[PDB]
């Protein structure tokens, strides 16, 4: 599988702290050592994980910068934080997979309300390989797979736009007013 | 781990052929050795129209439901498998994930957004060998275009060998 000029896009995706930078950063590396040439993506320059480890990325305001800073030279192209680019970037990490590169994607899955996250649902059905991972839950020590948002130290409500911190859950302890 | 009544949501999806219904199969037939109550929907063991008529057939009494075909249900099937998960119980679904052009297929995105667990399995292509993970639909064994509405066949593709003409 994977033969050479065969491409495809894989998906990394969960809740904050699931560990979607570590992964990116590891997937990264691998495909430095087997020298193969990669471009890092990020939105408004590195790449860090909440772990420590870190990845020289650039720094793009939206998805159609990528096929500016695009060099046909590289073989594979990282994106970090993909829930915050606009739908374009589909058709673009399509259009790339097929032009036969690899597209590596991370990003959240869910906003702190538990509601589907910008491009991620499109980009899960359309990639080959999906891996959703999970946080460990900050109240009761199970997976976690929710992001909780909190204001003062409570639960926001459901309709409140955007003192204040995240934390992983899992779907139990996960609260969210409405 | 996924302790008493601690629900969650699981997607199983993949090209035709990948091996949705035998996975589901699978599944279904391990819930009952584990002597758990489990209820299965189907858009038409119990076929049904939309997707609000699941909490009309829904027993309380079910630990387990699983749902095939999911991906020609309305876009209210994810708030109601959300709604069962959060009830404390389990829900399988199974569902191609894109169509034959190779777009989203239905509330699938939306799905596996919100499930906890997801396994995209892939199919062997048909012409070349390698894992397939697209359906190629074919008219007289012609590649139908991008714009086809409802002698026709489907097959497993790779990406490379999925042809949709626009
Ligand atoms: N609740 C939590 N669950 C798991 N890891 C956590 C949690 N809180 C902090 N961490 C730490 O933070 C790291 C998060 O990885 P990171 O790649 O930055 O996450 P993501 O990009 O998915 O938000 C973990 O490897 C772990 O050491
Ligand atoms: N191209 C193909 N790739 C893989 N399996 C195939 C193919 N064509 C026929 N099959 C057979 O069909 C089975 C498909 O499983 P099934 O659960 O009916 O698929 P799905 O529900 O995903 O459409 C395989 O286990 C295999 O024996
Ligand atoms: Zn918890
Ligand atoms: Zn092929």
């Amino acid at each position: 599988y994977r033969p050479k000029d065969h491409g495809w896009v894989e998906v990394i995706v969960g809740p904050m702290y699931s560990g979607k930078s570590e992964e990116l950063i590891r997937r990264i590396r691998r495909a430095k050592i087997a020298k193969q040439k990669i471009q890092v993506f990020k939105p408004e320059e590195d790449v860090v994980s909440h772990m420590g480890e870190k990845e020289q990325a650039v720094a793009i305001k939206n998805s159609r910068e990528i096929l500016k800073y695009f060099e046909e030279d590289t073989e594979v192209i990282a994106i970090d934080e993909v829930q915050f680019f606009d739908d374009e970037i589909v058709e673009i990490v399509n259009k790339i997979a097929e032009s036969g590169r690899r597209v590596i994607c991370a990003g959240l899955d869910m906003d702190f309300r538990g509601k589907p996250f910008g491009p991620i649902p499109e980009l899960m059905a359309i990639a080959e390989f999906v891996d959703k991972i999970q946080a460990i839950c900050v109240v009761c020590g199970n997976p976690a797979t929710r992001t909780q948002r909190l204001i003062n130290g409570k639960p926001a409500f459901y309709d409140d736009p955007v003192m204040e911190s995240y934390e992983a859950r899992c779907r139990k302890c996960h609260v969210v007013p409405q």
